[PDB]
């Protein structure tokens, strides 16, 4: 069967799905080669993904390959409910996602995708592969392999291995070249201003914006705020990070000096309670707060909610809490990641490698069956590199290539 | 009464100009001065606006004032509908404006509006000015004056002008300093990525994009594509603007050079036929053209639409045109306004000194009644000068003033 | 005769005024109709400019067309004195300019040029304007007109103007949309950085730098500062600029709460004391000041004196000043214009359209010797634009031109 | 003994010295912490480094530390005579090394230099390493380790290691984060700018500059080129970088295509032979080449010497040279380092990390002696984190740590 919210918007869906696979040639040209050489046949799958345009194209060239697959939510807020309709009416495939789900919902959709009996895991965040592993110990000799697509969900999967229960092989696919350097950069640093532009129709600039984390994600957001006009600070706890982030013209500084200082704070760090009711004392009357870090724990609206005498809902994707001494904290999308919740996600361009690696590591995983020492492994550097070249090609970019003597100059030493 | 789309939407629009309102603290002062004077005390009022939030501010204001006021829509795409609803309903101005309007609704309610007898008419490309001239010889005795919010509409005034016809006062609303410089640079810079970002989802980082017109406008466009990672174009007719832009680091071209390379096209130019039958031959397949000028007819569409062997619709604002030999051309929003038509125009923060100008204006015009000379008046300084104080207050910025001795330091030349 | 540092470098000063004239193209093309027209035959002309590799070469085209030229450093520290050489070597041109020349014999140099008894005389800073007026009114009846290349000097007019002291025409070179649209701002942001740069070889990126002023110097040295990596704050004494500079991206704030974190001050007001004694006591340890706009007065230097305990010489072009706390403030180039005491000034590609409007502004007074009323004359408008034409096609950029129908479309209103 | 060019420089050698430490406050603990220890007593050092106020202030700190140094240039153009007579005169440490000396005169340097018999070579280029392994192979037994500062100096010690000749410990200080995190970006960004304009006083903005290579330093220069107004093309042999130019904003292209276009070529690639005598042919009259690659063989100036039928030296640092067709090619620095050739390399600030981890490569190489194995070493964690941190607190910058529970958040997977 299948969970969805209204299967009547399945023509919808499928317009939008095409309009996302313009800019997906290369899982485009994985879809047709995986349509003659059905790598998956047999195979069971399951994917916890974001429930969007982007990943039906994933999902399509799983199933053109052969794949039995089921798909859930990797998160409540994120769901198209059109893509949703259009993969169990026009592909058969099963969705388990709604729009809004509550809690116990998501968690009975995990139940039934353990039920699946999966060959193949792709995650995101990790959720399901944690809960096979510490409720489903007697499924894992099903388990060919899993995939992981986001930094937190890496995370996860380290504190696992050293606990000693990762005892099957996890690919790496957000540390593959061509998904972090582009999707967590690029992608969040549009997506993420988009999802906040939607929901409060705010000027960036002249704005304070506050970028808790300076990894990908957050060079990605600060840079584009400032491409917007914003003056922006940066928080970290590593020097490193925090010394890039003042030679590309940002202020650095504690949470605690930033607190005081930011119109609109967006967390991108992947830890727990970044932003904490210390901070929320603080904040100017209508600051605006917002994750763009895969769980929404980076806020401790726990504490918010506490603290509020009054919430209200003042727009679609943004709610007012009111403070005792009367002073406001906006939140955006639940504290959930903002450009998913509020707006539509990464644009499919850069999603188009994101998931040429996910379809990828599925075959690595399938053709290595056997083969592979468990624990996490990256992506093989042949496959990154093909994915490049491959998206080089199809945004028409042409470039150079060593001649003899360059290479013989380079294995040179004298 | 009125004409709109539903009146049960009242409730939501007043949420949404509620928050608009945050970040139109002037007008909201003025707001609260012209109830207490009633400046427009048994004058009929005008307005050809975009019916959007923020122009609700703005009637709303003119209301406080005392105006009898008619709001029509500028253009049939930008209306929304909430707003519409909650004016008639919440504060009881008739409205005659329904997204997706036809022609001739459109002129049926310009036929309305001026039957109204307006004194005063606020409008936004001259279209109603230009209409009461041409067939209400009879009601010039009514008009006090006039206002025009853009520069389009200052283009026609102008030509009103040599021609002849411009017998009453005219406010140059568009070319006051806290106009033009903010609304026409940072607000359409936004505003116009925002629509095109929410009809299509593409990523702007890495594309080609040609900005026609390096005005207030095209400044704004131009630097934040920049800031979104966009590679920018810059086309022109007068060397002064066309110099800036190569100094600010974009290619300056003709558009007939411009038209082979560019990724997505967008006009603000203010001008006919900027984009040509003779370039949608030569443009690369997928090529994307909007228009953020005041008119559509900057994109030559009627020709597209007689090359092209077929039209679809692709998603919400998009449409596809296919030509003979299989390639694509990508409309957005019908070529009209696409910050208005795809998303929700100038954020709130730039058009509080907009229409904070649009309510002095038409103070201004009030006062003087009989004193002002036929012909075009810019805003006076001092208005142009406290609209600008008030606004950097409520942006909480402070900023220093000269002593008595750098004051004295000016005025001697010896 | 003259008086320069040395004769003997002229042909390097040769070397240097033909590499500077590569990208003075505009000014050459005068060059060449003024040695055929020769407008200027039976003038006498006293140029009061930085005597640098562009001055020469407008010194050259004047001489060209017939002028009797003197010209006097306009500052002590910008005198290049190979330039000085080679104009008197090569062409025979009286100058008055010694690198580092005292104040006694700069105030010898002004009373040598007005014994010239010049028609014309062009200014930098209006100094010898003023001195003219003040001591030499029985010499008035020579004047045909003056020139003003920087905006210090313009206001400085405006004030003999109001005086009732303006009694012949002055040419607002500054005010040519070709001047300080380019000159004052792309000019000053690359070469203000540059003096900075070869004094102290000071990284920038990290750095918090304090512009003080956002007018056309002030936007282009933020501009740049910003592109090299540093954290910019603006100081304003008007709302306009302070809330451009917001949008811009840029913290603004009074120059006493600047005075705290600044690493780097930089004036570029035109005004006096806009860093003070006041503001010193507060700066980090080892912060930079420096001054931008035409006098030094823009920093009080002769406070700082009176607080230091020791001064020291730090290197070529830098001060060490040291407070009895032990603190230091560094000062670049003694106050003096930093871009021209510290490295070589503009560039020449935008000195050849400020010096354009040089020589034919004086070609416009001349050829209309007893037509034109006292006071401040804009360059004409026709003029101007030439300039910006001649400019972009000799940097190799093509742009479009209005069609006949286009330009009726502009002077259609209905 | 010694040999420079004028040991009289020693006073303002010792200035320039002690202003650059200014900004090198980690370097300046290491120094005083090697003070007390000793940890290079006994020990016989070379440094063939560029003898620069950086590696003065460097070779400083290993004085401190009982090391018995000798020190010579990398490069004939990047040596600043006063700094080496300051070593000379005020330290007692030999240096051999002439700005401008000929390549008889450095080869013969570095036969002085392997003649001291060395423990420990600090090698910029891995010149004087690749010479030990060639010709000195009965020396080895003196090699406790060896230290290499670039890029170009890793591959040739790879090349070396995979032909079986790096028989002795070689760290890899260039690879550390705070090395080529800043340095080879923030560093090369500013200073290659510096010595074009240092070089030509030529305006970047509206400039087409030309980047090959998009690494470390490709990056820094092309933003900062940006960011002075320029337009950026880039060149690459790899399509990860390439799509990285494209989304940071640039044009990427191939050479040939580039060759018509730029305005200056600026070669970042480690590569022999990127500009060739075919792209030479294609390039604009006038086009400015030059070179901030490790080795000046990046452009093929053997052969454009052998094309041109006239040389001129045009300026300081400036050579022009006049093709048979009369078309002029600008060279800049002889193709050698430009940011070393024309200007003072790099600012102290990033040298401070970078020579930083020269010092604590050396201890680490003296502390393990006959603990490491044969090959390349990266620099231990700890010590690049600790210079972080040291940087950081010196910069004035505070960051946030984590808390119990974050640290327990992030072991923890369930
Ligand atoms: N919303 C999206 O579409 C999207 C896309 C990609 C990744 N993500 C998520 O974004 C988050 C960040 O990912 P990334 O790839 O940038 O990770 P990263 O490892 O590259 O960077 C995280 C950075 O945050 C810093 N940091 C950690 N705790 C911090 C704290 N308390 N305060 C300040 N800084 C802190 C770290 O020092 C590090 O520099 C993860 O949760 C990841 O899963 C979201
Ligand atoms: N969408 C919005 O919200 C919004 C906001 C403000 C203004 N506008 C409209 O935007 C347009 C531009 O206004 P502006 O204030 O920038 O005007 P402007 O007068 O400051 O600039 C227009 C520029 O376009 C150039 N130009 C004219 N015809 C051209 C052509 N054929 N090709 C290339 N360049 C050409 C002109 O030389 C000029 O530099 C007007 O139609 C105005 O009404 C729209
Ligand atoms: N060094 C150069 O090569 C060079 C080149 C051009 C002009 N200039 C000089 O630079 C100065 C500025 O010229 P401009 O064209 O930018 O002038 P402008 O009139 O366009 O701008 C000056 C700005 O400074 C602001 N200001 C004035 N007093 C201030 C104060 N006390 N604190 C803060 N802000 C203050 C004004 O509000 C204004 O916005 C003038 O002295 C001019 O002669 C120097
Ligand atoms: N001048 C300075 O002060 C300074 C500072 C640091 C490093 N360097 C030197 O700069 C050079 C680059 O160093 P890096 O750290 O950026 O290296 P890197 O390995 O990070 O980057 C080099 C880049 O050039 C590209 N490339 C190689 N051959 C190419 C070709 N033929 N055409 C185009 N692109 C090509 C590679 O794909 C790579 O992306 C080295 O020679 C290094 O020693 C100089
Ligand atoms: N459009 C999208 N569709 C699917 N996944 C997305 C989209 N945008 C972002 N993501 C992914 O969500 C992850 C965070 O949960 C990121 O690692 C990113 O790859
Ligand atoms: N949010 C908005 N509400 C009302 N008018 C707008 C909005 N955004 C842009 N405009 C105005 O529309 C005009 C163009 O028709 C512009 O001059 C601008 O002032
Ligand atoms: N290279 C230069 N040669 C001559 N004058 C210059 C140069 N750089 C700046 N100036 C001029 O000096 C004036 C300031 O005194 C500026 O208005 C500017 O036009
Ligand atoms: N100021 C400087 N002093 C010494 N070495 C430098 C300087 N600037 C750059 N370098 C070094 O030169 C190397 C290239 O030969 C780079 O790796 C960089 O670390
Ligand atoms: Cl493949
Ligand atoms: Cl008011
Ligand atoms: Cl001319
Ligand atoms: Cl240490
Ligand atoms: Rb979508
Ligand atoms: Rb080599
Ligand atoms: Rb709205
Ligand atoms: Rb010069
Ligand atoms: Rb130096
Ligand atoms: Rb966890």
């Amino acid at each position: 069967k299948y969970d969805i919210k209204d299967i009547s918007l399945a023509p919808q869906g499928r317009q939008e799905i095409e309009w996302a696979a313009r800019e997906m040639p290369v899982l485009k040209q994985i879809r047709e080669r995986f349509a003659q050489e059905k790598p998956f046949a047999g195979i069971r799958l399951v994917a916890c993904c974001h429930v969007t345009t982007e990943t039906a194209n994933l999902a399509i060239a799983l199933h053109a390959g052969g794949a039995d697959s089921l798909l859930i939510a990797s998160n409540p807020l994120s769901t198209q409910d059109d893509v949703a309709a259009c993969l169990v009416a026009d592909y058969g495939i099963p969705v388990y996602a709604i729009k809004g789900e509550d809690n116990e919902t998501y968690h009975r959709h995990v139940q039934i995708a353990l039920d699946h009996r999966p060959n193949i895991i792709i995650d995101d965040g990790s959720d399901v592969v944690a809960t096979l592993v510490q409720e489903r110990q007697h499924q894992l000799s099903d388990i060919i392999g899993t995939t992981e697509e986001t930094t937190t969900g890496i995370v996860r999967l380290r504190a696992m291995f050293n606990d000693g229960v990762l005892t099957f092989p996890a690919m790496n696919v957000n540390d593959a070249d061509t998904k972090h350097f582009y999707d967590n950069r690029y992608g969040t640093g549009q997506s993420t201003l988009d999802g906040i532009i939607r929901a409060t129709n705010i000027l960036l600039a002249g704005k304070t914006i506050v970028v808790a984390g300076y990894g990908w994600c957050g060079k990605g957001v600060a840079m584009r705020a400032k491409g917007m006009g914003a003056d922006v600070i940066v928080t970290e706890i590593s020097p490193v990070p925090a010394i890039e982030a003042a030679m590309d013209g940002f202020r650095v500084m504690p949470m605690a000096e930033a607190a005081h200082q930011g119109d609109i704070f967006i967390t991108v760090t992947g830890n727990k309670h970044v932003i904490r009711p210390e901070h929320f004392a603080v904040m100017k009357d209508g600051a605006i707060v917002c994750n763009s870090g895969h769980f929404d724990i980076e806020i401790d609206l726990k504490s918010l909610k506490e603290q509020a005498k009054e919430v209200k809902e003042v727009r679609n994707f943004t709610e007012q809490y009111i403070l005792p001494n009367g002073k406001s904290i906006i939140v955006i999308g639940e504290g959930r990641l903002v450009n998913l919740a509020a707006a539509t996600g990464h644009p499919s361009a850069v999603m188009d490698m994101s998931f040429a690696n996910q379809a990828l590591a599925c075959e690595h995983l399938v053709k290595n069956k056997g083969q592979l020492e468990p624990g996490m492994h990256s992506i093989p550097v042949e496959v990154d590199q093909e994915i490049a070249r491959l998206k080089l090609q199809a945004m028409g970019i042409a470039i150079d290539s060593l001649t003899p003597e360059q290479v013989e100059y380079i294995n040179s030493w004298a």
